[PDB]
């Protein structure tokens, strides 16, 4: 199936900047969530999980149809906790009922990254809601207890190469693992609602110990109180991933640029943009607008 981007009728960059801004203002306001981490990280994860169901082989799943709104997908065990991001976005969608669900979930992620001081992420509109029976089955999102070979093979289905995978994984600077959610517990670093390359620095520089958490799963823990999942740690066990980790640990701008590309790509897999579609939008942050 071909999913052609269809611009919400009559809308242009200013309409979407207003949605951006409403997301960004609520991110600022609703600051208590998750022990004052705020909603930035879970909105980034929502954007990723709503996009990451894509299968390049048959164009099932992906961000286009906004299918997270249907119970099979919102109740995917892999999506445990993302209901908080959805509930955050609900008043946004009520204010701007014209935006499609896929456009709102993906824009939430863009807005979160940028408001967290991350790179600009160009963003295109035009996702169109598709019906309940187009919701992908559970099981397309990745397991965390696996090795580098798993990670590499997993991400081939999303058409991501080694650099794209290592760049995307840098989003694990953000937020934390929650035991009751994923069976893993702890943050990956200190700056977990500011977008930086800390994930790579911590991978290389902390003294990691392989421990079992209280759900009886193994994770890597440091004396600083940080953790890494087995799939995170695989990025320094595999020598190809390791080289790239070192690159991003040593060049924040390169990480920003490569993350931006990979994240836009993730959010756009599966979508065909007509030749005469609008160019991608680059939204101004609240700070840049003086708001
Ligand atoms: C091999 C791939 C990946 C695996 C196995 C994985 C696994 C996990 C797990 C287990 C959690 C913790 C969930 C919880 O307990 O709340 C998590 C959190 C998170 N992941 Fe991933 N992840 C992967 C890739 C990504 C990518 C590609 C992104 C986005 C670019 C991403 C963004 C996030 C964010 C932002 C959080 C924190 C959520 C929060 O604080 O609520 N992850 N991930």
């Amino acid at each position: 199936l071909v999913h052609v981007a269809s611009v919400e009728k009559g809308r242009s960059y200013e309409d979407f900047q207003k949605v951006y801004n409403a997301i960004a203002l609520k991110l600022r306001e609703d600051d208590e969530y998750d022990n004052y981490i705020g909603y930035g990280p879970v909105l980034v994860r929502l954007a990723w999980h709503t996009s990451g169901t894509w299968d390049k082989h048959d164009n099932t799943g992906g961000s286009y149809g906004g299918t997270y709104r249907f119970k099979k997908e919102f109740n995917d065990p892999s999506n445990a906790g993302l209901q908080n991001g959805f509930k955050f976005l609900e008043p946004i969608h009520k204010e701007f009922p014209w935006i499609s669900s896929g456009d709102l979930f993906s824009l939430g992620g863009v807005t979160a990254v940028q408001e967290m001081q991350g790179p600009k992420i160009p963003w295109r509109c035009g996702r169109v809601d598709t019906p309940e029976d187009t919701t992908p089955d559970n099981g397309r999102l990745p397991d965390a207890d696996k090795d580098a070979d798993y990670v590499r093979t997993f991400f081939q289905r999303l058409n991501m190469n080694d650099r794209e995978v290592v760049a995307l994984m840098g989003a694990h600077a953000l937020g934390k693992t929650h035991l009751k959610r994923s069976g893993y517990e702890g943050p990956w670093g200190a700056a977990n609602n500011v977008f930086t390359n800390e994930f790579y620095l911590n991978l290389l520089n902390e003294d990691w110990k392989l421990e079992k958490n209280d759900a009886n799963n193994e994770q890597w823990d440091s004396k600083s109180g940080y953790m890494m999942l087995p799939t995170d740690y695989s990025l320094i066990q595999d020598p190809k991933y390791l080289s790239i980790v070192k690159e991003y640990a040593n060049d924040q701008d390169k990480f920003f640029k490569d993350f931006s590309k990979a994240f836009e790509k993730l959010l756009e897999n599966g979508i065909t943009f007509p030749k005469d579609a609008p160019s991608p939008f680059i939204f101004k942050t609240l700070e840049e607008q003086g708001l």
